[PDB]
């Protein structure tokens, strides 16, 4: 299943999609690593399970997507004690096939490591279960329509190429972008995506047992929309929408509502530049964008890329196609 591709830009977007999309063999090496590590971690926490989460499973992965793992142990004092124990385990016992494990310090503490078996970089956290839930929310969107995945992928590569796709460095997280693409698709005049949580709350409710949340994409049917915009029309529109129309200073993006909502007067959103509502809990995913200079970098790059693309409808105007493939 693939979109139209009547023009050059749309064809280049599909070409980039098909050569960079995460292949089944990439996902098998990540799953073999996940199962081996769960087995390995269970020596320490026998009541624990290890989940693949994020780009590896949400449908928006590229061959270069790192792996995200979520360790479920039956509030943060425990989460940090477990993460440091797991880390010492990786350093002492697992050093034969687990390279350079490091505790990275962030809102969600992480153990970063490289699997020498798959040669793949991984990020493991402890008990951040919301990432399991939204993995399968996003996955259900990722396959709800054939344009969502090519658009999201070219947009991820685009943001990464322009050094605005790294929340650790002050810019937009991949999750923020994905939510922004999905919001753009949700609010078109003839919309390309509905709200999954409004139409089927039963398949994404917070009472669903974590180990069954992945059943949700098997339940939800595909979305047929009236919009006939091709991939190049939509990539241009997505750059224009955030470059010109979307008021960062007054509104927040709610994929849960499939709407733009006014910024709440709560203290979380009081001084933030960018407000994207996490769909399961109520928090700002773009909270990492807190420096004016970086905020401007995002704004200026949206404007500029929409300009170069408008004039020359070649994907090379905003993303060198030789630097990805």
């Amino acid at each position: 299943t693939l979109p139209e591709a009547k023009d050059k830009l749309s064809q280049q977007i599909l070409e980039l999609f098909e050569t960079c999309q995460q292949q089944a063999s990439d996902l098998k090496k990540k799953e073999l690593c996940r199962a081996q590590l769960q087995r390995e971690i269970q020596l320490l926490f026998p009541q624990s399970r290890l989940f693949l989460v994020g780009s590896s499973l949400n449908g928006f992965g590229a061959r270069s997507s790192d792996g995200d793992l979520c360790l479920v142990v039956k509030q943060k004092t425990e989460a940090r004690h477990i993460l440091t124990l797991v880390h010492k385990h990786f350093c002492t016992r697992l050093s034969g096939y687990i390279e350079r494990p490091q505790l990275i310090r962030a809102k969600v503490p992480i153990v970063k490591f490289r699997d020498k078996v798959s040669c793949v970089e991984f990020a493991l956290n402890v008990n951040n279960t919301v990432g399991i839930r939204n993995t399968f929310l996003l996955r259900t969107y990722a396959y709800l329509e054939n344009r969502v995945r090519p658009l999201v992928l070219v947009i991820k590569k685009w943001a990464s190429h322009h050094e605005i796709n790294d929340a650790s460095r002050g810019t937009l997280s991949s999750y923020s972008l994905v939510l922004m693409v999905l919001h753009y698709l949700q609010t078109l005049p003839e919309p390309i995506l509905p709200s999954l949580q409004k139409i089927y709350p039963e398949s994404f409710s917070t009472s669903v047992q974590l180990h069954l949340v992945h059943h949700a994409p098997c339940n939800v049917p595909p979305y047929l929309s009236k919009n006939e915009s091709s991939l190049g029309d939509l990539l241009l529109g997505f750059l224009k929408y955030y470059a010109t129309e979307f008021d960062w200073n007054t509104q927040m993006i709610s994929v849960r509502e499939a709407k733009a909502i006014p910024r709440p007067d709560d203290m979380e959103w009081r001084n933030k530049y960018i407000c994207v509502e996490e769909p399961f809990d109520g928090t700002n995913t773009a909270r990492a964008v807190h420096e004016k200079q970086k905020f401007d970098m995002i704004k200026d790059q949206f404007l500029k890329s929409w300009q170069r693309l408008k004039n020359k409808r070649d994907l090379n105007s905003v993303l060198p196609l030789r630097a990805a493939t």
